């Protein structure tokens, strides 16, 4: 257990990602929580560039950046189920969409909370909605009618996108908007249950109300 350590704030969509990947690979690990109010020495020494989590420590050796960590886990524990797609083009598409999520979509939805007016706030909600339209189409293309972005089995892009699901639901609730519905994102609605119910996910997947109540705690 001790030769695999995961440094992580909790709850966090980025920290969830390697927990799921480690679950898929049936890998034994110790979870070292970063607590509010302080950055640990281990953190400051493991991730001096960004001073954030997750950090996977594999043999006293730090791997930073959640998506990089998921690929590392997939490559090292190659015995287990595959996380990335096997085909180069499918892998490129999965990486493209995970990058879009982290660079454009999630930052936009995280900015809703800080908008300075109702005008600008709905502008962001509309963009988050449009992004979900794009992701619904990506899901159709990636899944091929099977259950996940990865196809029959959960995959890299399921982990990247699904890790945000609890925060999407909390932002939906606290803004009184419905961004996933059966009209605009029918496939994602179904996948959201497939993902949250998955045995590699369900025990690390946040209750929506908990995230809402937690958002309220952070307001400081
Ligand atoms: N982009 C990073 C995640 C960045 C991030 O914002 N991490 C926060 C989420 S709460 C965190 O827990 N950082 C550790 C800390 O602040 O103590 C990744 O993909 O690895």
């Amino acid at each position: 257990k001790s030769d695999v350590k995961l440094l992580g704030a909790w709850p966090s969509p980025f920290v969830m990602r390697p927990r799921i990947a480690l679950n898929i690979k049936s890998v034994e690990y110790e979870f070292l929580e970063e607590t509010l109010g302080s950055k640990s020495q281990l953190l400051l020494e493991s991730n001096p560039v960004h001073k954030k989590t997750p950090v996977l420590i594999h043999g006293g050796k730090p791997i930073c950046e959640s998506l990089v960590i998921v690929e590392y886990i997939d490559e090292v524990w190659s015995p287990g189920p595959a996380i990335l797609p096997s085909d180069p083009y499918d892998r490129a598409l999965a990486r493209f969409w995970a990058a879009y999520l982290d660079e454009k979509w999630f930052p936009t939805m995280r900015n809703i909370a800080a908008a300075k007016d109702e005008e600008a706030r709905k502008a962001l909600i509309d963009q988050v909605g449009e992004g979900l339209v794009l992701l619904e189409d990506a899901f159709s293309k990636c899944s091929k009618g099977k259950g996940f972005f990865g196809g029959d089995q959960i995959g890299y892009l399921d982990i990247a996108f699904g890790s945000f699901l609890g925060w999407l639901r909390a932002i939906e609730k606290m803004n009184g908007v419905k961004l996933m519905d059966e009209t605009r994102t029918p496939g994602l609605l179904k996948w959201a249950n497939s993902f949250s119910s998955h045995p590699a996910v369900k025990d690390v997947f946040p209750e929506t109300e908990k995230l809402v109540e937690f958002a309220k705690v952070l307001a400081k």
